[PDB]
């Protein structure tokens, strides 16, 4: 038989790889991750070095109004911590860390899985998976997300290198 | 329990994430892929579009002096063929192919936005089948590599 989870990863990687723009790549990744994992929210925050902040650039599950208009400071909350530590932060029960989580509407998400997007030792962004209830996500999920983030890391680096001269 | 290819992909890409240059990334990739695939040779060729040639840029297993020296046109052998048809060529017995001592060859196009950046090759001396999971594993790593190579063009490393 087949390694169906690898096949799923390959399918998403190919769709991202053949996408025409940074925006399309990000949109494909968050929506496909949300479907493959069956999670409430998947979002990607990119480090905006001009404004020294992380900016929400795509999401499945957050209000689409928020995209391009919610930001976090570089040391702020769990997203900032993922970026500072350059480590996965996989919290089954994020409620225990909610008070100083400084997360970016009404909804409460009691699980948090943040994965750094790293290129050439530099943090390009943070991918966030959230769910309403506490959830224990396995090593497979971490490996899946790490691999997708590594693909996006070069798409993002390339976008910077061919974008505005800033 | 653990998905072997997912877990290996994670470990390899994490090493690439901490690379210091294009050349470091290519070296990490050839070494890590040779280990994962248990092959005698893993090589990466980059397309020099101007000259319509593939330049050997990194290798585990080939004569190191070949790197940055061996150059192939699109008509030349199986590397050329992979770039030309933008398709995986997977041959347990490479002599089967009229384009073809390494008996076994798997070549995978490195694509970025439907454009060929290069070719990743594994070769083995003793016959080796390369499974469907092996193809998917290499496709995934090539997609990862493709952004590295695109960025290298963008900043003028290549």
């Amino acid at each position: 038989m087949s390694n169906m989870q690898l096949d799923t990863l390959r399918r998403i990687v190919q769709e991202i790889n053949s996408s025409v723009s940074l925006h399309d790549s990000l949109d494909i990744m968050v929506n496909q991750v949300a479907d493959a994992m069956k999670v409430d929210v998947c979002s990607i925050y990119l480090l905006d070095e001009r404004n020294q902040r992380y900016l929400l650039m795509a999401s499945k599950g957050l209000n689409p109004e928020s995209v391009g208009h919610v930001s976090l400071q570089l040391s702020e909350g769990l997203v900032g911590l993922v970026g500072q530590r350059e480590e996965i932060v996989n919290l089954e029960n994020a409620s225990k860390h909610e008070r100083f989580a400084y997360l970016p509407g009404e909804e409460i998400y009691n699980s948090f899985l943040g994965v750094p997007v790293m290129y050439r030792r530099k943090v390009m962004g943070v991918l966030v998976v959230q769910n309403k209830q506490p959830q224990d996500f396995s090593e497979a999920a971490e490996s899946f997300l790490v691999t997708l983030c590594a693909q996006l890391s070069g798409v993002i680096a390339h976008a910077h290198a061919v974008g505005n001269i800033d």
